[PDB]
């Protein structure tokens, strides 16, 4: 009548999903597989549910799929309404806060996103709102006095901080990610398997 | 640059996932474990959905998930939206249609859901809808001139055809689902890593 060494089992079983659904949610990403990206992230999220407790790399695991679900959905302005804040802003909130080096990578990736956050408003159309994000990331004198300018005149074309540079860097350290998890279980077992 | 083989080892780890939470979902569901089997459900409808395809032993899994996650939500009834039946009725539905044998116990189980689908309605109180189940489910002279005069009385209390003993039926059925997927890939493995 086996009992608890069960739980324990799906436990284990379930850190396996999450790593390999990680690993899933990047490729789709990188290689841009939208209807895809979607149906991963909704197993991963199911799959996440399903952990109350967490190992550090876990966290970790968890949140680079969070930043990049927010990222992919960017350009995408009703946003989410839990939080009246921007995707791309609260992509900010949390790379800012992954348990990672801020290598020189980290900072272009901060910054693009920074910036891009501003350009996806402009783009839309929305410039109160261009404004209003502008205010959140910015005011207390990391170009300010400049971009309030473009704001101001919906001048809505003129820097190399564009929308797809920040997809570059931030699908450039997908890869760092990607391959760290390749071997993970899960998904080396199944490609033997393809053989 | 690994390619294409990459989807079909997914589709070997999705398989395994499908199978490793049918088992799952199963034992929350003997065990009766609400909150948990409700948890199982999310990762098993997601990680269906990743799924475009499917041999016949996964139909036969998906169907008997369809078909616990209703018999699990019996008694609730606003029912299911997207069709306006009852959730022992379309527990109905799925059991006469999944690929299996049926033998003395499916017969038992098939009376028992039927019969009960009628006193759920009269438990909660609505001898309305009592009625409207036992039109579609009977209606074409199985005790049924019986039945139509315990919804007319309100004589809500009578018969071994218990909802305790419908669960009990089905909890058996279970058992043996249970079992011939218990070596199944995924949680044999974890089992393996405890230890």
């Amino acid at each position: 009548e086996d009992a608890g060494l069960v739980a324990e089992a799906e436990a284990v079983a379930a850190g396996w999903m999450l790593d390999f659904l990680c690993l899933s949610l990047c490729r789709a990403f990188r290689d841009g597989r939208s209807e895809d990206f979607r149906r991963t992230r909704n197993s991963a999220e199911a799959i996440i549910h399903g952990l109350s407790s967490l190992t550090a790399c876990q966290l970790r695991t968890i949140y680079i799929c969070q930043f990049l679900t927010r990222i992919a959905a960017g350009k995408t302005l009703q946003f989410e309404n839990d939080e009246r804040i921007t995707p791309l802003e609260s992509a900010l909130m949390i790379w800012g806060s992954i348990e990672k080096e801020h290598d020189k990578l980290h900072e272009e990736i901060q910054n693009l996103i920074k910036i891009q956050a501003i350009a996806v408003c402009m783009e839309n159309g929305n410039f109160k709102e261009a404004e209003e994000v502008f205010e959140r990331i910015f005011g207390d004198p990391s170009k300010l006095l400049m971009i309030i300018s473009q704001k101001d005149t919906f001048h809505s074309f003129f820097q190399h901080f564009s929308y797809n540079h920040m997809m570059e860097k931030i699908k450039s350290y997908v890869n760092y990610v990607l391959s760290e998890k390749s071997s993970t279980f899960l998904m080396k077992a199944a490609a033997k398997v393809v053989e």
